[PDB]
């Protein structure tokens, strides 16, 4: 009964509609992102990897309502523990598998951070997080295979915080794009 996009372009078009309003039904968006069957022929143009770090590849700016980007995780690549700057954040697997570790928020006291959940995102699965849910970190589970994920952030944002797992202390980080619309950035 979920509206099923048949192509990445269908999905983007549906997303333009679901985020046209002031209200966003989170479960609705999650189910539609998940219903799209990852087709590498459709997103290979965005699948630009790097030897040492994961890459952020902009796909669509969602008429100022969201960023839709593709993240390419090389062998063993992972993120830091990070927050999401008060936005809705949807994460769908396109290839491979990411381990998501949910953390609790630190307070002012220095302390080892606390895991609240640990899971593997399956093929085509769409996960969701926001700041009230927790912090998280994502990691390619594989040291022999890449992972590719599709991310929708609403409203868009280009700064967040990274957290040190040993203490909980945090630093501001400016996110950069490795490529936009299939074109490498400077
Ligand atoms: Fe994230």
């Amino acid at each position: 009964e979920v509206l099923k996009p048949r192509t990445l372009a269908d999905l983007i078009r549906i997303l333009h509609q679901l985020f046209a309003g002031d209200e966003v039904n989170v479960e609705e968006v999650q189910a539609i992102m998940e219903a799209y069957e990852s087709d590498p022929t459709e997103w290979a143009m965005y699948a630009k990897f790097d030897q040492y770090r994961y890459t952020r590849n902009l796909v669509d700016q969602g008429n100022g309502k969201f960023n839709l980007m593709i993240l390419c995780w090389g062998e063993g690549h992972g993120s830091s523990i990070h927050d999401h700057t008060n936005s809705h954040c949807f994460l769908k697997m396109l290839q491979g598998n990411l381990k998501e570790t949910l953390f609790a928020w630190p307070d002012k006291k220095s302390n080892e951070m606390v895991k609240k959940s640990e899971r593997v995102l399956r093929e085509n699965q769409c996960a969701y997080i926001n700041d009230s849910v927790g912090l998280h970190r994502v990691e390619n589970i594989s040291h022999t295979e890449p992972a590719v994920s599709l991310h929708l952030y609403s409203p868009p944002f280009d700064t967040c915080h990274a957290f040190d797992q040993r203490t909980g202390h945090k630093n501001k980080v400016t996110m950069t794009f490795h490529s936009k619309f299939g074109i490498r950035t400077p």
